């Protein structure tokens, strides 16, 4: 069949106005995080300093991009009467998020292996396979959701959603197996945390997934808007509380080493 | 009943000056504030560096927020005659300071726990109730001042102000109850400060009400210069007043620590 | 009587490149001027570092509002014929200086203050009285020469120029007071050199006064010109010059305690 | 003969999609080997402090390049119907490229001696080859692709193709004599990683010709779509690639000199 | 007589890629320069420390002047038909480096004279001139080329290139006096290098004027192309070349002190 796109639908100001307030809150969140790893960076060893440098990227891209869709945002939509009506641009109010995914996915990955223990091969087998299962799970979405189809076709998300959501699996399977394999070598009290962070991880990835079941299915002006609060929200949830977790775990196992 | 927005109301010369000069000289103060936390944030221990990362977090979101009112207002009013008469962008002038207090109202609260004394479950509970409680306030009053009814509807606004105002009392219990806790375990001196900085902090957000109720009451270009002025002022001194008070607790705390 | 105000006056092209490049030149400076101040922190001790920190904001501050002027000036006049005929957006060339100036001259009065030997009550009443002096000098300028007739008012100008210059008046005093109690507690060479910034300030704050006297007797775009080239240069000379003294002062002063 | 230039073709939505994904996501990895470089820094003694620069310089030349490429792109193309027509700014979505490969492929020649062991008069004569060469390969390529012909002219293209031919053999084959008379002075571990590290350079070198010959022989959207994926992909893998395995001989390099 | 402006010329497809391919790589090797001498600051003592900021302050002004540049060409040239068309901002396109050489000028001298040996009164008296000098050595020209005549007057271009051209040879006389006196006092390595720095900054001073000749005397599209290349090449020559010189230089002196 033949859905419309979610960046086609017009807006009531309501709608445009909470949809501004999310992206604008957002991004907002995501400099504050970005603040937040570059003032804290000294707890942290230089063991697990990837931890830091994934986190800061993670900051950064999100950042970037959460700046271009308010800005696409301001100069996507145009008032015509009591709505707003979707220009040539709308299309980049909401396809800039899987552009920072494609690169946030694959650092959350590469930032939970880091307070794991892992060495050798196993350590570079799992990393890479983690980054590109992450990857193709995001940029095989964005073929469904907005390339392939024009993201109005039903039949292409189906297609794309099942094949992303093999690639997540994949992924998925990679840093359960490794962080199971990890917490035995930890301390209680880490493995504690590194427990509860990839419980956190992948519980936020499963919310993504469902804002592309909204495009699927629903279309509207309330469905533009609830895929943007619902993305919106996973993100500030996701980025700043797990990456903030991984921290404590980082700064934590800093001092025990410390300790010996 | 139905008042008029106040991004709905033309603007004399004199009006569109004042507003932006109130404007620029916030986001510059704040760009100050932003400048001073980073060149002394050498001054404080370890232990209370979450009023560093709190006071950078408001300073940042805060000097984004004004950077882009500045903007929206220069593209969103347009001359005809004597008087500016608002664009669709005039609302992007005055709506991003709730995305700005979302983040800074929730971050105050954290920067002034940091000072306190508090620890264990005490310390996550309060912290926790502090910013949802905060969060809450200020985005109630974000859906009654802006987006339900167009912020053109008395009834609306009447409902979300009592709501953000239950909200606002539930947050300022929480932090006078922590802080009446935490003065008998400070030093004198410590303890007069944290006082005078909690009624700063409250009597502070005593007064961003006022410019809702003018939104309620009164409706006209010089009610939209005088919003625009009182939370300006607003803005610039609680923002840098309470903010260098906490420093300057965290830094009389640091030192105290040394001398132990 | 009525004057045509200095944004609405036709520019020559010559007239729209001089004043162009002094805009231009000032904003460079001033950006030097922050870079200077950032490579050369470390040569003073945290017993001065609230000039730093003034240094810092003053620059940031002035640098900001030169680069929205010359935006705003190269989207403030239109090319029509020989001349450059202002637009509406003509008179954020000239009254964003307002913003600057409200933040600068206080920052150089604590500036000035912070190498001076003053302690206590004395310290915390001078300052405030300094910066709140200084504030109202520049805003009641502001509103005589900007918003209270839309600065084409002979009589306007001529009332808010006296409370400007009244405040003008106290500042100084205020100021000098300090400096002459303060120059005996220093070493003969300190106090020579505080004695130089005392009047290097005061000079300069006198200059600024004479641009407003062009706005009250004379106008046309040679007027405009020469009120951006003696602001520009002003700024150049008392922000770059002023603020390197400032810094000698502290160092040596950072020094003397050294040796002791 | 003649062929249509990359920047005449017009897109179709899917394939101004994924041009956009790719410019985007180049931009943002690019933007995080920014920060993992400035936090990393330390790990680098201050005999490869070059490694750094270079880098650094890559880094930044590539964001603001890729930035400009966004930015272009967004206002380049003109939706007309089913498809996107090419504006006049559409030839600053690929021109851009070419400016930062003429700092960004001297610079890669840079990084590599840096590890290398060269010194005196061999040290600076190679690093002048290797620069000059390097830039002229590109600027040849420039000459062919862009300026000359307005990339319309199969004849210019192959003359400058096959002198930017000469320049890259030139300037390989200094490169390659400099690291075999370099890898014996080596460590075992050092001289593998530096073995791999030119090979993976000049593999990344041979790449670029590829989204030549499409030019010179293909045309079409689909054409200007896989030129941008080639050119957008080879950029994320040789400068993050190659930029990172430097540094790891670097950081190997500085701690053997440690241990001595 | 009278001749064209420089940017009033059309260009030709070719011309317009060449003047933008060398605006953009001269501010990104500008850009690069900043980050070289950011990451390179440590390498040189308290002593010498007027290097680093002046080395700083030239590569700030002169990027940000670039930026000014390439994005004043990409808005002030309008393509119709075959040629680009300038506008009326296209004289921003040449007018800006103006700004840039005022402030770097002017501080080229300063680095030089860093690295020599001067003191008291011999050096302040020395350090103003030489900024005197260039600073009105830069402005005359300025007057001469772009604002007396609106650059279309050749008398005008004349008179001041001449006054130009005398404050030049003041400038170089006083700066070559103070290298002499220096270099006596200098290790002969040390004073090798200042010679060839003192030669290769006057031998960069003495292309800039080329430039001037070909407004005077020829006019034309190759004409403005040939006074970008010509002037675009000599920034990056002089300003990187130059800077790398005197750090070299400053970097030596260090060393020498320090064994001592
Ligand atoms: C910071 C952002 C994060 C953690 C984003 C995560 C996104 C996903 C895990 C997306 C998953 C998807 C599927 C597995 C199926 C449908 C398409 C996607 C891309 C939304
Ligand atoms: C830096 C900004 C600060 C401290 C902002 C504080 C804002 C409030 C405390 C707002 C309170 C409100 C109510 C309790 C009722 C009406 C709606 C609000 C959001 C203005
Ligand atoms: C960095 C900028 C500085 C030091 C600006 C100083 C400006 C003044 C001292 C202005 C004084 C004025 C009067 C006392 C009377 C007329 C109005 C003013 C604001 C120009
Ligand atoms: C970071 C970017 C890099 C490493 C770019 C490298 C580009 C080249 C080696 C380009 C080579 C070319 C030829 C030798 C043939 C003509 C076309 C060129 C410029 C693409
Ligand atoms: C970083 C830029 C530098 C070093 C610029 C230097 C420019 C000059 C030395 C200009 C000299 C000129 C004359 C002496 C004659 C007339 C033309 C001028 C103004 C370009
Ligand atoms: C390397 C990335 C390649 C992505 C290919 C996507 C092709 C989509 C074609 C859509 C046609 C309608
Ligand atoms: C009409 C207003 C639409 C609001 C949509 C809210 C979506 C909430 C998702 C959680
Ligand atoms: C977080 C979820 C936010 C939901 C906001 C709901 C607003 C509804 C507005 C209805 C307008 C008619
Ligand atoms: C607090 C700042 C208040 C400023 C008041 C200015 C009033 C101007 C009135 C203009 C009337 C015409
Ligand atoms: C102070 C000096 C002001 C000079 C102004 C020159 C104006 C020229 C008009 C053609
Ligand atoms: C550094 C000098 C570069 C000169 C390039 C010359 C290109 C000529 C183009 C001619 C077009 C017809
Ligand atoms: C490897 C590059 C592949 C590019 C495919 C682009 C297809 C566009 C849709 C037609
Ligand atoms: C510092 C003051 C600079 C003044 C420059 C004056 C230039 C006057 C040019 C007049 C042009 C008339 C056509
Ligand atoms: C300094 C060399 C200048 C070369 C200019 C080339 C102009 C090309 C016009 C076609």
């Amino acid at each position: 069949d033949m859905i419309s796109a979610p960046w086609e639908a017009s807006l009531t100001q309501a709608e445009h106005s909470l949809i501004f307030y999310f992206l604008a809150l957002t991004g907002s969140a995501l400099l504050f995080g970005l603040a937040r790893t570059w003032l804290t960076r000294g707890e942290v060893g230089a063991r697990y300093r990837t931890a830091v440098v994934a986190r800061s990227g993670i900051m950064i891209v999100a950042t970037l991009s959460y700046v271009f869709m308010v800005l696409a945002f301001t100069s996507g939509y145009d008032h015509v009467g009591s709505l707003w009506v979707p220009n040539s641009e709308a299309i980049m109010t909401i396809a800039p998020r899987y552009v920072e995914w494609s690169i946030a996915v694959p650092l959350l990955s590469i930032e939970l292996l880091s307070v794991a223990t892992l060495s050798g091969v196993s350590a570079r087998r799992t990393r890479l396979a983690a980054v590109a299962g992450a990857f193709l799970m995001i940029f095989t979405g964005f073929l469904g959701a907005v390339v392939i189809g024009d993201g109005r076709s039903v039949g292409s998300l189906i297609i794309w959603g099942a094949i992303s959501t093999v690639f997540w699996i994949i992924t998925a399977v990679i840093l359960i197996r490794a962080i199971r394999h990890s917490l035995p070598q930890l301390t209680p009290e880490a493995a504690a945390l590194l427990k509860t962070a990839t419980i956190f991880l992948m519980s936020g990835w499963a919310v993504y997934p469902l804002a592309y079941l909204i495009q699927i299915l629903f279309a509207g002006g309330l469905w533009t808007t609830s895929i943007h609060i619902i993305l919106c929200t996973a993100d500030i949830v996701v980025k700043l509380g797990f990456c903030g977790l991984i921290h404590r775990i980082a700064k934590l196992r800093t001092a025990e080493d410390v300790r010996a």
